[PDB]
């Protein structure tokens, strides 16, 4: 049967690769010294809980506003105007103990197991003991109730309003609380600033009654059982083998297990794969080749003609080694077409290239992942594009391909402009007579983009529609192939645009950001069938800035 206790998965065995707790029984659970908390029953022996100090207990963290980044992934989608989704989170720990365990001795079954397999020195049999006990035992773990949740903005600027809004009437009240009396309260009304809000939490261990900021209605409850929280240390099960023959075979079938898949020995720096680990074309398989995730740079919002791309590095710290990343990229309107290949390694870091490509290689969260990057800047605006991305290992092997789709923004228009032509045509339809004007109205029509024109008829009908509809006023005053002219002319505008073009007022702000321009120094030398560690390469990198044109839509000028 399965011995259970409080505090709990520390006796028990903990796999770093599946993330697993209770793998087997490494220690045995006595209950001949006598330790006690509060209401929990006896604790097993060698064990010590040390609850943490009042400063930490019920205490809520809100962390700072950053875009949604799985909204940054696939099909990347949201309103122009609007901006990246974002999101922040908020975390409350109540019920916290520290546990670490000392000393302890080791379990019946665990120790016959390892009295049989010491002297057995086999790869099989070494690995069905890893995924029965695990890899390594907790050390020291923190345990207790944390309520994490997550609020959902529609935009950075609704989170903004939002908060000063909440900072000018508290100042109490948190403000997570303050987002959900006016979400719930809501039913009284309809449309405002919290329209798109959305509020998602997650608690591992109930919130104790004592906690006021962990409280939700009706899930209170009194003194909760603490659940693991974190895993602050880890010791590799070789630890206890006391031989030094066993383990290092042992470690040795662990390295396998982690690095290689269980199908092959790990040398210092890679996996050497025991045949027939190999794939379909030969080649070595035992270390995985992940799939890069492609995504949109969180700091850099894609402007009309413009887009920046990111994305980590798969490497294994030990294992495969990449080689080159694959990243085509071709405009729809079609499917299944290939497009403009580059070679991050070749066509990227070697070959301009510029000034439409440039790419970079940056330190990322915790060193050492590199994180990639590719900025686009000689795009179409108010187009669908489609991006896809592959790693390419030393050895030859493709990843597996990763997407993303979006859409470059609308066009900039000059609204002024458009206003002004519009006004200068209505004067001209009302002279009627001249067929230099109705030459000149017919040109000035085509000559401005397909954006503009739609511009310039939102604002003929916002003045003048009593009098004659702009399409059907130009077919009076002009003819009806150069009507219909201008009228194919305004199919060419998306209705994305076409929706948001048909706002009250458009306004230009431009944006100005750097990124990261990246060339090689150093041309690796590659084989014909092995080819050179892209991580390795030196390059020079340098920051450039790029100016981003943007409209800005609105019923109002104040924002
Ligand atoms: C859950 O479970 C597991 C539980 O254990 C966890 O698994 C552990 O993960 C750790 C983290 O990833 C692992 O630690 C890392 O190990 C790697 C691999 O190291 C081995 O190979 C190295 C390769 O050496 C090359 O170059 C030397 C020249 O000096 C040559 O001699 C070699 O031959 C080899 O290269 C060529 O080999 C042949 C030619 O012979 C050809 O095929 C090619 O030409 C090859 O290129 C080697 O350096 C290591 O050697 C150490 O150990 C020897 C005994 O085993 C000893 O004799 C050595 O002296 C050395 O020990 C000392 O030096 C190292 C390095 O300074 C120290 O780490 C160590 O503590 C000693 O001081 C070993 O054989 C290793 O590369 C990693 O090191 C990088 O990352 C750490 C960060 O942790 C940095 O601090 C380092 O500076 C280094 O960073 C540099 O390199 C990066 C790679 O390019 C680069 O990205 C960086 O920018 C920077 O340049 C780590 O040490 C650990 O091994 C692993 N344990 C097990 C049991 O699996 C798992 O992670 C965990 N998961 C969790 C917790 O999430
Ligand atoms: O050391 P060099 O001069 O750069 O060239 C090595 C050579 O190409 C080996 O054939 C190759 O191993 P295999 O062809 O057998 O796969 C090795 O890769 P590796 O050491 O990472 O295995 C390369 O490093
Ligand atoms: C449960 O605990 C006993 C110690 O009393 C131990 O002998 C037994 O092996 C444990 N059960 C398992 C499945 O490990």
């Amino acid at each position: 049967k399965f011995n259970d206790t409080l505090f709990g998965e520390m006796l028990h065995g903990y796999n770093n690769r599946t993330q697993h707790v209770n793998q087997g029984q490494v220690f045995q659970m006595t209950f001949r010294e006598n330790n006690f908390i509060k209401d929990f029953p006896q604790l097993a022996d060698g064990l010590l809980v040390i609850p943490l100090p009042v400063e930490e207990q019920c205490r809520g963290v809100l962390s700072e506003p950053l875009p949604d980044l799985q909204l940054l992934t696939g099909d990347i989608r949201y309103d122009e105007a609007m901006g990246y989704p974002m999101v922040q989170q908020w975390r409350v720990r109540s019920n916290l103990y520290r546990v670490k365990l000392s000393t302890i001795t080791l379990a019946a079954g665990f120790t016959n197991v390892l009295k049989i397999l010491t002297k057995e020195s086999s790869r099989e049999e070494l690995l069905s003991f890893i995924q029965h006990y695990g890899s390594h035992y907790i050390a020291e773990a923190l345990y207790g109730s944390e309520l994490t949740c997550i609020i959902h903005f529609p935009s950075k600027k609704v989170q903004q309003q939002l908060w000063l809004q909440y900072q000018k009437e508290t100042t109490s009240m948190p403000f997570i609380t303050y987002l959900s009396g006016l979400l719930t309260a809501q039913m009284l009304s309809d449309d405002q600033l919290i329209s798109g809000v959305e509020i998602r939490c997650e608690e591992k261990g109930r919130c104790p009654s004592t906690c006021h900021l962990c409280r939700r209605p009706g899930k209170e409850q009194l003194s909760p059982t603490p659940v693991l929280l974190e895993i602050n240390r880890v010791v590799p099960l070789y630890t206890l083998i006391q031989d030094n023959g066993t383990k290092e075979a042992f470690k040795s079938a662990l390295m396998s297990s982690y690095w290689c898949s269980g199908k092959g020995d790990v040398i210092d720096d890679w996996c050497r794969c025991d045949l027939s680990a190999f794939d379909a074309n030969g080649l070595p398989n035992c270390s995985p080749l992940l799939q890069p995730v492609l995504r949109l740079s969180p700091t850099v919002e894609p402007s009309s003609t413009v887009v920046s791309l990111e994305w980590v590095d798969v490497q294994p710290a030990i294992g495969t080694k990449v080689s080159d990343y694959i990243l085509q990229h071709k405009k729809v309107d079609t499917d299944l077409y290939t497009g403009e290949f580059l070679s991050f390694a070749d066509d990227l870091l070697s070959g301009l290239g510029t000034s439409c490509v440039a790419a970079g290689r940056s330190h990322g969260e915790v060193p050492e992942v590199s994180i990639y990057s590719v900025i686009f800047k000689c795009l179409e605006p108010d187009g669908l594009y489609k991006f896809t991305l592959y790693a390419v290992d030393t050895r030859g092997r493709h990843s597996e391909l990763s997407t993303v789709t979006l859409r470059t923004a609308c066009p900039l228009v000059d609204d002024n402009k458009a206003e002004e032509i519009a006004d200068k045509i209505y004067n001209l339809y009302n002279g009627y007579t001249s067929g230099k004007e109705q030459q000149m109205a017919y040109n000035t029509l085509m000559e401005v983009s397909a954006s503009m024109l739609f511009r310039v008829q939102h604002h003929y009908n916002s003045h003048y529609e009593k009098f004659g509809d702009f399409v059907w006023r130009s077919e009076d005053e002009l003819g009806p192939r150069k009507a219909h002219l201008i009228l194919r002319r305004l199919e060419r505008v998306s209705s994305h645009c076409s929706s948001l073009l048909r706002s009250a007022y458009i306004q230009s702000r431009v944006e100005t950001v750097p990124y990261l321009f990246c060339r090689s120094e150093e041309v690796r030398p590659a084989g014909m069938v092995w080819y050179s560690i892209l991580k390795d390469t030196k390059i020079t990198c340098e920051e450039k800035m790029v100016s981003m044109a943007r409209n800005t839509y609105g019923e109002s000028k104040g924002r």
